[PDB]
């Protein structure tokens, strides 16, 4: 699918960087013509077919296709598409309260993580609903309305690594931050909606603790650890955390896809269910 290719530059302003990885750049922007505001990621595209450089044409198409079909208060939108010979520009909502990771950066309570998590488990629901697997999820990629509020509202970001499921499972060595990544992609397993149900087991965790389940001191060995479901919960950081809290995370953080949580256990689950 081709995209808009007219300069981005005459219908948008841009301003404030918001983020910058591999092969993306977040700017913040404003749009000339209604003065809204947005994001704008500026995806750098692949120069020649054999290179590893930039990112596929596949794959920008596969992220805008995902984006396209998205329409829910806890994930992030797609405004528009542009494109120039060197970068696929997605035009996204804009989201101005910070990473979850930097919140964090200043442990929760029960409550304050239930808050957050029940949005993000509400996010994930849409988005398995309509089978469709994030594969990336992580507190950075949990962006927060305004973090000056006592419960601040998310959007998940990033779609970058999100796949349709429309087979049940997906096997094509998608691959993630070691940190949060489920077993099966550790082994280079058939992939499905399971392993974001482990990713917010991960993420549980590290609210209630503001320790990582996992993280050894190189990535490979984070990457053992996951696999061998090497984590405990620490009595200096778990000591005063409820036993459904713990309940909650151990029914998540289970290697055989097949025994996890899915998305609708977890919403039922008496740590969270109302
Ligand atoms: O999506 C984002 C955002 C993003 C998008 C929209 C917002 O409103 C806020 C952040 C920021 O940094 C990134 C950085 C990346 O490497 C990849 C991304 O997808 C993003």
């Amino acid at each position: 699918t081709v995209f808009r290719q007219e300069n981005v530059d005459d219908y948008y302003d841009t301003g404030e960087e918001l983020g910058s990885g591999q092969f993306a750049v977040v700017k913040k922007c404003r749009e000339k013509s209604t003065g809204l505001q947005y994001a704008a990621k500026f995806i750098k595209k692949r120069r020649t077919k054999s290179s590893r450089r930039g990112v596929s044409r596949e794959d920008i198409e596969r992220e805008v296709s995902i984006l396209k079909e998205i329409q829910h208060p806890n994930v992030i939108t797609l405004h528009e598409v542009y494109e120039n010979k060197t970068d696929v520009i997605l035009i996204l909502e804009l989201v101005a309260g910070g990473e979850l990771f930097d919140f964090l950066a200043e442990s929760l309570t029960e409550e304050e993580a239930t808050e957050f998590l029940k949005q993000i488990l509400n996010g994930v629901y849409y988005l398995h609903s309509l089978q469709i697997a994030h594969f990336d999820l992580k507190p950075e990629n949990i962006m927060l309305l305004d973090r000056n509020v006592p419960k601040p509202r998310i959007k998940i970001i990033d779609f970058g690594l999100a796949h349709k499921i429309d087979f049940g499972n997906e096997f094509k060595n998608i691959f993630g931050t070691p940190e949060f990544v489920a077993p099966e992609i550790v082994n280079y397993e058939p992939l499905g909606l399971e392993a974001d149900m482990w990713s917010i087991g991960v993420i549980t965790y590290i609210l209630l603790s503001g320790a990582s389940p996992f993280l050894g001191d190189t990535k490979q060995e984070t990457l053992a650890n996951v696999s061998a479901v090497n984590y405990e919960f620490e009595d200096e950081y778990f000591s005063n955390t409820s036993a459904l809290a713990k309940d909650f995370i151990r029914r998540l953080l289970v290697k055989d896809p097949k025994k996890r949580m899915t998305i609708q256990d977890s919403l039922q689950h008496p740590w969270i269910k109302p």
